[PDB]
């Protein structure tokens, strides 16, 4: 076989999952938060995927 | 086989799972969290994939 | 058989899993936070995967 | 067989696990966090992959 | 066989593991924190892979 | 002060929460679950409090 | 002071909490599942506070 | 002071938490439980508090 | 002072936490359990406070 | 002071923690398991506090 990509590929053959992103978020998986109280000012509680350039 | 890239790729074959990602934030997987009080300011309290480039 | 990669490229086959990231965060392992109270200014309380670049 | 890379590559055969990263954080396994108090300003408390390059 | 890199490459075959990073944190091995107080200004408390070039 | 009880009393001053129970179920708590299938004659998947008397 | 009881009490003062339970159950705390395939027949996937007396 | 009990009692005085339990479950507490995969049959995955008294 | 009990009690002043069972079960505790695959029939993957005594 | 107990009690004072168990299960305490795979029929994989009496 032959491939020629630029990016971003993902490219596959008998494949249970596939996510491809540039961005940007992709929520795909299992996520339970069970939470009770939130302060401060200001604190980044829970996060699982996360990404901050602030600029 | 033949293959090239610029990248980013993922090439593969017979896989289960895949992430491609330029940016940004994926989640794909099993994430419980269980949390109570947070306070203070300020607090990563809960972090499980995380970039902070703030300029 | 060939490849030429630029990068950042992840190659293989009878994978069971693949990530390929820049960033940027991916999350896709099984991960059981249980937290109580969580204080402080500022206290990174449980980094799995962390990067804090501040400028 | 043959291969030229510029990195960051990741190439292999018959491969149950692979995780390329620039950046950046990538988490994929199992990980547990029991937590009952964390205080202070700013004591890092569980870090498992950490990176901090403040300027 | 014949193999060029600029780095960082990771090269294999018939391979359980691999990792490349350039950053940055990867996580993919089990991981167990307990843990009841934390206090102190500040104290690293429970580091398992860590890099701190604060400047 | 003076106090009699046959049972099941609950007393106090300056509380912040109580439940008393006979029975039977209260659930007054925070809680989460995220779940992605249930199979299989019969197993209980999920459960916070629990109490099972078949006769 | 006097106090006499039968059972079950649960007497106090400034006091932050307070379960009385016969029974039966009670759920007060936070608890987060995240869960992604239970099967079997029949396991007891994630139980917290649980009691089977089955005749 | 005095006091006269049968049980069961739970008698305090500046108390931050009580339980009292006849039966039963009682979940006062934090709790996370993340999980990917259960199967067999029957396999007890993750019990935290737990009693079997089949007959 | 003076005390008769018959049992269970509990008696104290100036208490943190205080816990009276007959059972049964009673969890107050934090707890983080995370876990990736269970098999087997039957397996007693990840107990913390069990009691079995099956007829 | 005078006391008279038939069992099980637990009297104190200025006391932090305090547990009476007649059973049964008490889980008080901090407590993390990470996992990554359990098989095996059938193996105690990671037992804490545990009891067990079949008949
Ligand atoms: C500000 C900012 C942030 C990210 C960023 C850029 C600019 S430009 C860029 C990029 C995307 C794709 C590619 N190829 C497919 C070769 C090369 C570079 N990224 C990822
Ligand atoms: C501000 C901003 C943010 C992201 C960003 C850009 C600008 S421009 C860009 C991009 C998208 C696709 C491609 N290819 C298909 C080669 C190359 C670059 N991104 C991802
Ligand atoms: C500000 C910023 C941050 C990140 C960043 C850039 C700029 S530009 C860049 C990059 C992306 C892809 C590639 N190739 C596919 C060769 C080469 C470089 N990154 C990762
Ligand atoms: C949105 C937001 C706001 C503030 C903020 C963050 C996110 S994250 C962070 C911080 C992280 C680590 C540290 N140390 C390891 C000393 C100190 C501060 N702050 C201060
Ligand atoms: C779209 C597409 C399809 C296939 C494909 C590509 C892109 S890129 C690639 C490849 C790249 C490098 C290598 N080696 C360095 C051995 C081997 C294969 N394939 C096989
Ligand atoms: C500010 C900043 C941070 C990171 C950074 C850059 C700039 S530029 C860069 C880079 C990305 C990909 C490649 N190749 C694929 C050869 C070479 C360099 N990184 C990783
Ligand atoms: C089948 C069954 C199950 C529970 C059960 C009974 C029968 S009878 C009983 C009981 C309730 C309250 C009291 N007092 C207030 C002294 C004494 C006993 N329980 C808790
Ligand atoms: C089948 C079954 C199960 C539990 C059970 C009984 C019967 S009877 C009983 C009981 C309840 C309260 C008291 N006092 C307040 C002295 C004494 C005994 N329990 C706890
Ligand atoms: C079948 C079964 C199981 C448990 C059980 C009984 C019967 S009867 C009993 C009991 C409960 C409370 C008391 N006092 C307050 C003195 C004495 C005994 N338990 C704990
Ligand atoms: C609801 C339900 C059904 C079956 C069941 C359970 C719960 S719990 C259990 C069991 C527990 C331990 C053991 N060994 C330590 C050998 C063997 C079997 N089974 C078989
Ligand atoms: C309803 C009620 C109110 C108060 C109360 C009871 C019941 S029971 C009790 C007590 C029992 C035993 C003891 N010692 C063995 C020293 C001391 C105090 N008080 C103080
Ligand atoms: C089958 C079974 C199992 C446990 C069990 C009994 C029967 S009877 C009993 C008991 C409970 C409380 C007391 N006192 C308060 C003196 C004395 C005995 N237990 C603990």
């Amino acid at each position: 076989k032959k491939g020629v990509v630029h990016g971003v590929a993902t490219v596959a053959e008998k494949t249970k999952e596939q996510v491809t992103n540039v961005g940007g978020a992709v929520v795909t998986g299992v996520t339970a938060v069970a939470q009770k109280t939130v302060e401060g000012a200001g604190s980044i509680a829970a996060a699982t995927g996360f990404v901050k350039k602030d600029q």
